């Protein structure tokens, strides 16, 4: 059965106006800016941007990937996709 989302697990996320985008649930390093209560940060593979969602918003990248992981258009995704795939643990910064 399912836990909570913890740093490291793999997703699609979603964001009004955008396609469902390979992602990671980050870390937060020390010192570093937390998210505001009931959210997480977000680490969007390809844009290498970093927003705080909600459950409602993450999918499971296993269970997803049928529907979300095909080529999109927009900036990023592509990159996006070969990263959460071959490498989705690396650091990006």
């Amino acid at each position: 059965m399912p836990h909570a989302f913890k740093p490291g697990d793999l997703v699609f996320a979603k964001m009004k106006g955008y396609p469902h985008w390979p992602a990671r649930i980050d870390d937060i390093a020390d010192g570093a800016v937390k998210p505001p209560p009931n959210k997480y940060p977000i680490f969007f593979f390809g844009t290498h941007e970093t927003a705080f969602l909600g459950p409602k918003d993450l999918f499971p990248y296993d269970k997803s990937k049928d529907k979300y992981g095909k080529p999109n258009k927009r900036k990023g995704f592509n990159e996006g996709l070969w990263e959460i795939q071959n490498n989705p643990h690396a650091s990006y910064s």
